[PDB]
């Protein structure tokens, strides 16, 4: 349960959804979009030491072998498990549609 | 194509798959496998720039967003793509038993 909700209810040194906005023109440089302005997309951050959201084996092992070897580059990284839709307004011409963008919001993230 | 292949061919600065060995004594403290001692895993390790294999909306997004800000924290992490498993020999009693442990090699990295 490595999500907003959890993880923006407290600090945590581990791996984490943080906090994150992006604005389309000045960020991404898209001058297409009419509503929203930006939004906020989120992102994950932080160690993964075992126990902590390990879901594939390899990441066991790997965070395992960390363990037993401090400075070691290799871990598993934190990364996001559940993407979420943005909804979005641009025009075409004059005609305003409604898409909905897939996978634009991390809602939780995982140890990889 | 982030694979050992490409990935050992050369040097490389990007994402990318890197060497390990793991040793089931030594490194996990395993004193139940009999056959290997130990075996190849390899991790991923390296920067996730844009183009460079970024496979979900929100990897391209993050990666975008990093270019508009390059020191910026938000990016997208180097994690394995494909796993590929490992046979192993352990003793039951003394009845010697064949398994395939799933998941144990990584063959691949991208960028999430």
């Amino acid at each position: 349960a490595l999500d907003t909700n959890y993880c923006f209810s407290s600090t945590e040194k581990n791996c984490c959804v943080r906090q994150l906005y992006i604005d389309f023109r000045k960020d991404l440089g898209w001058k297409w979009i009419h509503e929203p302005k930006g939004y906020h997309a989120n992102f994950c951050l932080g160690p993964c030491p075992y126990i902590w959201s390990l879901d594939t084996q390899y990441s066991k092992v790997l965070a395992l072998y960390n363990q037993h070897n401090p400075g070691a580059s290799a871990a598993p990284c934190c990364v996001p498990q559940a993407l979420e839709p943005l909804p979005i307004v641009y025009y075409v011409g004059r005609k305003p549609k409604v898409e909905q963008l897939s996978n634009m919001i991390v809602r939780s993230c995982k140890c990889s």
